């Protein structure tokens, strides 16, 4: 069995299957144990820190969707703005009959226009720009304190790899006490010696009692930085899952504000063309004739 | 008997006998524009004609401003499809990779599909509504101000015939007083020269009556051609409007067209989105993720 950055795998040898903790489904909890160093000489880190950098960098993406959507609601908004101002327009204004009414209309469909897509930008805002930012507001935070809790674990696992060497070689350089007993006491011997073969074959009877507590701590303390590993891992991953869900939703909210709004606009020119079927050359001259006749008797000879 | 204003004859206002409508019902130009009209005031007092005119210039005026409106939105859509297309290049969020990457991908141009759209709509406009408002008619401003000479002029030549008529209705009277001022001369002192002068002033108060025959004659001529061309070159005016109002009723229905497809192909833009927001698999993204950056395969054990 091995033993790298102080957490034992077993050893590169006859390894017994092992067995995936989550089968198929690529868990958090599974691809991710031994460390990696980064490719120069110095920044190898934890087998977990990139999934903090892949959580951060995706609340990340998060924000930067919701600045475009921003920046397409600047973009509706001022597009609304010019619609409005030329709705109010003065020209053409004096035709007048039911051309002069469908006329009239036209410039005004441009303000419903305008509306429309105004309060696309609103719903925009609402339903799609606000809920991209403010998704889970401080996260950053929450993913930094996961973090250090499990650096934690492995510096205690790391005090426990210290605890051990230092009591692994208090057991094996403290056996030359019971060689240095059956080698060295060849010579006295049979005195008053009731501590070589007694005290001193101890340090390598008392160095057992340690090398015993310091590895029962070590992989006590190491299957308590796994446990927490496993769960805290999951965590990530079905957080993660769930933040794909989310802007999928939002994204779907986008596309669909956006087909509703298309299809509000399409509508505005039904007035329009309601009052443009209502357009008559005719009538309009009458309604004209009346208003600017002078006189309807038609002149004769003389006397 | 019969009246005569501004040098033309119409029949006096008394019990004047129906007076057939040249267009019944239909309120035609040749009809209710004979007698001519005073600006509100006391002057101007202006031709019963020039109206018709003016309503014909005001026509193509307001045909101007329209096509100046439409060019105003031109510009707008023009600008909104520029905005909608810079944003589609923009950078955002880009780092998101698997299949919720490629679906935030499509959101960014479909920005740009649909500004084309908004363009290519923009280009139907200036083509299909704003070039045909403007050059309808081109020079109208040059065949309207000649229709009025040969209306003006024919009514110029009227006065003139009229007022040849009244100078020369003078002659008549004022050759007569020189004939009953000459025959009670005869009833005084009776000799051979107040007989003479008799037979003198009397034959020349009777070509001051076959003056004023040819005279008379002549004005009904001359008048009796001002009204022909005025019937027939008012219907022409008639006409030219009705054709106007419908020209610029088309043009319309077109400007409303051109609305709706363009809405119509605007909400295509988005099944590109739909589509791939449908191939969102965060399953499937994970393994992505953890096949191109796991380390650690292999699970701890103890010592």
């Amino acid at each position: 069995t091995i033993t790298i950055n102080c957490v034992t795998f077993p050893h590169p040898d006859t390894m017994p299957e092992q067995q995936l903790l989550k089968p198929t489904e690529w868990s958090y909890c599974d691809y991710f144990w031994a460390d990696k160093k980064d490719p120069q000489g110095n920044g190898t880190v934890a087998g977990f820190e990139l999934l903090l950098q892949k959580q951060l960098k995706g609340k990340q993406m998060q924000k930067e969707m919701s600045e475009f959507i921003r920046e397409r609601i600047k973009i509706e908004e001022e597009y609304a703005k010019n619609l409005a101002k030329l709705s109010q327009n003065s020209l053409a204004a004096q035709e007048e009959g039911s051309l002069g009414e469908a006329w009239a209309q036209v410039k005004k469909s441009l303000a419903d226009e305008a509306e429309v897509h105004l309060k696309f930008s609103a719903k925009l805002h609402s339903e799609v720009e606000k809920p991209l930012m403010n998704f889970r507001e401080n996260f950053k935070k929450d993913m930094k304190k996961c973090d250090h809790h499990i650096a934690d674990l492995r510096k205690q696992l790391a005090s426990r790899y210290a605890s051990v060497e230092k009591a692994r070689k208090a057991l094996t350089e403290r056996q030359k006490d019971l060689e240095m007993k059956t080698q060295q006491l060849e010579i006295k011997l049979s005195n008053k010696t009731e501590e070589d073969i007694k005290k001193a074959r101890r340090k390598s009877t008392q160095a057992g009692d340690d090398l015993m507590r310091c590895v029962d701590l070590y992989n006590q303390a190491q299957s308590k930085w796994f446990e927490e590993m496993v769960t805290t891992t999951l965590e990530l991953e079905r957080l993660e899952v769930e933040r794909v869900e989310m802007i999928r939703q939002h994204l779907c909210q986008y596309t669909q504000l956006r087909h509703e709004t298309d299809m509000f606009n399409q509508s505005t020119v039904e007035p329009v063309d309601q009052l443009l079927r209502k357009v008559d050359p005719a009538k309009d001259r009458e309604l004209w004739v009346r208003e600017h006749k002078t006189g309807n008797i038609r002149p004769v000879d003389m006397e």
